[PDB]
C-alpha cells in the first residue's frame, strides 16, 4: 500500500486528473466549531492514497481546494454530511458534486439497518476494515494505515451502488438527495445540526 | 367569506391567472396508501376560497392538475410534505415550484418551538384560527368554513416570511429546501416516510 | 330515562326478544381475577336500560346467561375485550356473537387517534356523555344514570359503523376481528393479558 | 442435503402430495409495498428442499399457488404473519390453512422470552441453525444452504408443538389464533401493520 | 375551626387520652438529612387541630414523643412512610403502631390509580381539600388552615377504610403492611430510600 | 454429588431433622396462576440434594409440607418472593420462617448492583455456577445437576451473610424484611404482583 | 412605570452609580452562535427600567460594557448562565461579579421543583408576572412592558434570597457557585453547552 | 511493585515531600452517608504505592490529613468528585488544590465519549489496567495490587493532560473547574448529589 503523506497541501494535481475522487477527513471531534480538521485523505481509486496533515489555523490548501471546487470531478464520501461541513468550515468552499455511500446504502440495502462503512465493505467487497489523537505532530504508522483504509474502497462501492440504484429504479431519488446534501451540511454549520428540517415536529 | 364548492374539479381557471396559489387538502388520514384524498381547497389570496370535493376513485382533475403542473405559479402549502405526497399519489403529478410555511417558520422563528399554522397566524397576523368525516357526501357549513380557513392566510404569511428570510440572509437555504421538498414527498410515497434519509442513524 | 334496577338477574326476557342487545359492565377494577363484577347494564336500543346489581360470590344469572349464550342475538360492546373476559370469568359462558365499537372505530375513524366512547358519541351522534364504589349495597342516582349512559347509544353507533364499514369495504376485516375477539378475551383470562400474541416481539 | 433450485415456479407437484408443507420466503426487506419477494423455499419434511427464485414483476406461479390455495394442505411457517402478507401481495392468494411456530412457541414455551427459530431448534431438536442481496441473478451456495435451513425443521417442530399444546390443553386457543392469522396479515397489507387492533390504546 | 398553635411542644396531653391520633408534618423538603422538620399537626378527630412549630435544632418534644411512643394509641398518617422517617430522624423515636391511608387506598380503591389525599377525601367524604416557606417565624393564617386541613379528616377515612378492608377480606394484608411500614421508613433513613428492597432488580 | 430424585414427595424426613433447609423450585414460568410447579429441590447443607418431581394437578405433599410448615426450621431461598408464592399457590401453605439471600445481598453487598446467585456464589465462595422443559416426564442428567446446584450452596451463603449483617449492624432490618416477605408473596398471589405497595406512586 | 428606551447604548451612567444592577436580555433564540442579541434591559431597583435596542452587527456598547466590567457592581440575573454567554459573545466582555436567582432558588426553595421567575416572584413577593419578534425595528408597548417586567423585581428577590442563604447557612456554597458561573457560560460558548462537565457520565 | 500496607495512617511523610500526590479511595459503596471509607491509596509517582486500611469509626489520620490539607501539594484524582466527598465526610477536611483526570479528559479527549481510567491509560500510556469486600480485615494480594494500580499512573496522565490543555488553550477553563470541584463535592455531601446545580431544569 503506497500512502503519500503531505504537510498542508498536495504538491500538485498530477495524480488527480480523474472523474471521481474519494475523500475522507479526521478531526478532533464531531463539532466543527470546536474541533479542528486534522487530516484529509484522498484516493484516485488505484489502490494508493494521499494523507495530508492540516496545521492548526491553516486557512488555505490551493490544490486540495481546486479539487473540491472542480465541478467536473465527483467527490465520493461515506457520510459526506460531516466531511462537507468540516471542509467548508475550514477552507470556505463547499463542494457541490458529491456521492455519499451512506445515502446510497439507505436507498438500496433495505434488508438491513447497519449502514456503516465496515458492514458495507464486508458485504459488497469481502474486504475486512479494521480514540486517536489525530492532531499529533507525527502520525503513527497505524494511524496512517487506518486513515488510508477509509478511502481505498469508495470507488468500488460507488460502482456497485450505481448498479443497484439502476436495478431498483431509484437513480433520480439518489440524485436529488446528493444535490441537497451540501445544503444539509450548510444547515449543520448554521446551527440546525440537531434539527430534521423536514419533520412535522 | 365567499367559498365556492365544486364537485370533481374547478369549472375553469378564470380566477387563477396569478403568480401564486394557496393549496391545502383533507383526507381520511395520514397514510396516503390507505387514506384517500377527500377535499382540495384553493385560494388566490383575495379573501375567497374554492373547495373541491374529490370522489372515491377519481383519477383526473384537469384544471386543478394544470395549476399543479404550471411551473410559473408557486404553490403555497403549510407542511407541504404531506399535501404533495397525497396529491402526487392521487393524480400522478408532483408539483415542483413550492413554498412551505412550516420550513420557513423553522428557518426564521428560531425563538419558539411551536410551528403550527394556528401559532404562526396568531403571532404574525393577529388572526385567530379555530375528528371530522371529510368523505361525507354533503359537507357541513362548519366543515366548509374550517377547510377554507386553512388557505385564506397563506399569501400574507409567505410575504412576511420572505421579508424575514431576506433580513436574516437565509434565502438560499430556503430555496434549496423548497427545491428538495418534492423529492422528500416522493421518498415518503416510496416507503421511506419514517426515515430521515440524511441522518447518521 | 326509564332505568330498571334489578338484584341478581333479569325477572324475564320479555324486553329482549330482539336481534341485538347493548351490554356493559362495572367492576372493582381492571383485573378479573382480583376485581369482582358488580353491575351489568343492558339496553334493547329503545332508550331504556336495565341495571342489574351482581352480588358477591354470585355464580348464576339464568336470564342474563340465556341472552349471553343466544347465538341469534348480537351482543354490542364498547371495548368488549374486557367485558367478555369478566363475564366469562364470572358466569362461565363466553359470548360468541359480538360487535365492538372500539374495533369498528379503529377500522373506520382513521383520521383520529381518540377512540373512546365519549369522542365517538360526540362526533357521530352529537350526544354529550358525562372513582366510584360500584360494590355499594345501594347505588346512587348518579351512579345509575352514569351506568345507563354507557348502553343507551350503542345501537345507533353500530348502525353508523356498519354504514362506514360498507363504504370503505372493510366488512370482512371487521367480521374476522369480531370472530377472534372472544378468544382474545380467553387469552386474557388464561394469562396472556399483557401479551400481543401476534407481535414479532 | 438435496436442494432443488427453480426459476419462477415448481416444475410440477409430484413431491408435494402431502398433508403439510413447510414454507419460507426471502425478500428485499420488511415492507411488502416497497420490498419485492425474491425467493420462496419449500420442504415436504423429507430432508430435502426446493428453492424457487422469483423474478422482478412476476405475477403468477401456478404450481406454488395451487399449493398455497389447497385447503387440504397445512402451510407451516415461522412467523407466518410476514410470509402470508408478502405472498398475498405478490400472487394475490392468501393461504387460509396455516400453522405458525412463533405463535405455538408463545403459547407453550412460557418459561422463556426468546421465540426465534434458532432458539426453538436448539432447545427442541438439538439442531444448530447458522445482510444478503437475495435479488442477485445467481444465488451463492451459502445463500442456497441458508435458505434451505429455514424449512428443513418445521415439520419436526410442528409435531413437538402439537404434543405440548395437547399437554397444556391449549389446542383450541392455538386453532383460533391460526384461523385469525391470515386476517392479521391482511390488516398488515391494508395499512394497520403498526397497530395492535385489539389494544385499548 | 379551632386550631391551637404551639411553640416546641404540646402544653399537656389533656386532649389526647384517646385510642387514635391523626398526625402530619411539614418540612423544608423531601430529604430528611437536608430538610428539617418545621411543623407537626395533630388531631383527636373532634374537628379541632393542634399545630406545633418546631424550632431549628430542636431535639426534644416530650409530650409529642409520649404520644408517638404510646403503643396503646394508633398513629394515623397519609403516606406515613415519609412522616415516620422525618419524625424518627428529628426526635429519635420511631412509632410502631400506625395506620396509613395511602396503603389502605391501594388495598381497597382498586378501581382508580389516584391515591392522593384530595381524591380520597373527595370520593369518600364529599370534602373539598384545597411552595410555602414553612420555616417562617410566624405562619400565616392560610398556612395554619392548610396545615390543619391535613389531619381533620383522617379518623373518618380510617373508619371507612376499615369497613372496606373487612368487606374485601384484606385485613391481615393491611395489618402486615402497617407492621412493616416503620422498617420501610428506617430503610429510607439508612440509605435505601430509592430502592424497593423486595424487587428482583 | 448424590442427588436423590423422588416422585410426588419425600419418602420420609430422616434427612431433615435440622435447623435450616435450602429450598428452590422450577416451574413452567413466572406467573403462578398460569405456570405450574414442576420440581422442588431441597438440601440439608451436607453436599447432597433431593429433587422431587411434582405431578400435574398434585395438591398434597405431606412430608414436604411438614417441612414448609415447621416453624423450628428456617427455609433458605434465593429470591424467596417467587418460591413462596408458587409453593403457597400449589400446596396451600405459606412458610413463615425464611431467609432470603437476595434481600441479604441487597442489604450487605452495597458496592455492586449484581445480586444474582451466580455472582454471589462467585464472589463469596469461589464456586462457579453454570429454556428447559421442566415438565418433562423424565428429567435429563443435565437438568438434575442444574436443579441441584441451586440449593447446594445456600447454607454457606447464609452463614456469610449473617456475619456481614452483624458487622454492619443491619440484623434487625433484615429480620423485619424476612418477616414481611411471606406477605409480599401473598400480595403477589392476590393480584399486586406488579405493584410496590409502599411507593408514593 | 417609567421605561426609557435607547438605541445602541445608554446615554450615560448617571442612573447607575449603585452597588448592584439587574440585567436581562432578549435574543432571537437559545443558541448564541446563531441567534443574535436584540434587547438589553437594566434596572437600578428604583422601579424604573432602561430598554436598549441592540442593532444587527453591533460590536460595542461602551456605557453598558463599563457596567458589565465594573467589579464593584454586582450584576443580578435570573438564569445568568444564558445572559452571560450571549453578552460575552456579543461584546467580548464576560462579567465576573454576579448573582443568579435560579441558583439561589435551587439552594433555598428546596420544597419545590419550580424555579422559574414567575413562581419565585409569586411566592416571595405576591407579584404577578405575565413567541415575539424581538428584532423588530420598533418594539410594541406590550414588548417594552414585558421586557421591563423581567428586571423590576430582581433586587427584592436578591435581598430575600440573601436572608434565606444566611438562615440555612449556605452562603459559601452560593458564593462558590456564583464564582464558577461565568466559566460555566464560557464552557457553553466553547462548545460544551450540552455537557455537565462534573458528571461521571 | 513495592506496595506498603499500613493500618490507620502513614507512619511519617518522608516519602511525600513532593509537589503532587496521587490519591484514590475504596469504600463500601457510592453513598458516603451509608458506605464507609475502607482503604486510601497514595503514590508519589515513583512506581511505588502506599495502601492504608481505614478502621471502622476512625476519625483521624494526622499524616494523611496533613497531606490533604497542604496547599503546596496538588492532589491528583480520577473523578475526584467522589474521593473528595468521602474524604471530607470521613476526616472533616476538604482538599482545595486538586487535579482531576476525568475533567481533563472531558476537556481534551473530545474525539471520544469514553473517559474511564482504563481507556485513558490505554490510549495515552499503552498501559493495561485490569465486587470486592474492601472492609475485610486482611486484604488479599489481588486486592492490594488492584488498589495500587489506580494511583501508579496518575502523574504521567497529569503531565500529558497538561500538555494537551496548553495545546488547545483550555488551561484557564480547567483551572476554574478544578477550583470549583471541592464545592461540587460539598454540594454532594449536603444533599444535592443528584442535582446539576447549573442546569435550567
Amino acid at each position: 500500500t503506497e500512502i503519500r503523506v503531505h504537510q498542508g497541501d498536495l504538491p500538485n494535481l498530477d495524480n488527480y486528473r480523474i472523474d471521481a475522487v474519494a475523500v475522507d477527513t479526521e478531526t478532533l471531534g464531531l463539532q466543527p466549531h470546536r474541533d479542528r480538521l486534522c487530516v484529509v485523505q484522498l484516493s484516485s481509486g488505484d489502490g494508493t492514497a494521499d494523507v495530508i496533515q492540516i496545521a492548526k489555523g491553516q486557512k488555505s490548501a490551493p490544490n486540495l481546494v481546486r479539487l473540491l471546487s472542480d465541478r467536473d470531478i465527483t467527490k465520493i464520501f461515506h457520510f459526506g454530511r460531516f466531511d462537507l461541513a468540516i471542509l467548508a468550515h475550514t477552507f470556505g468552499v463547499m463542494p457541490d458534486v458529491v456521492f455519499c455511500t451512506k445515502i446510497a446504502s439507505k436507498l438500496t440495502r433495505t434488508y438491513t439497518d447497519r449502514h456503516g462503512l465496515k458492514e458495507i465493505c464486508g458485504e459488497l467487497l469481502n474486504v475486512n476494515i479494521s480514540s486517536s489523537d489525530w492532531a499529533a505532530e507525527t502520525l503513527s504508522r497505524a494511524q496512517i494505515e487506518y486513515a488510508a483504509s477509509d478511502v481505498l474502497y469508495l470507488h468500488r462501492l460507488k460502482d456497485i451502488f450505481e448498479e443497484r440504484l439502476k436495478r431498483e429504479e431509484r437513480e433520480s431519488v439518489a440524485k436529488a438527495c446528493f444535490q441537497f446534501l451540501p445544503m444539509r451540511a450548510n444547515l449543520d454549520l448554521l446551527g440546525w445540526s440537531e434539527i430534521d428540517i423536514f419533520a412535522h415536529s
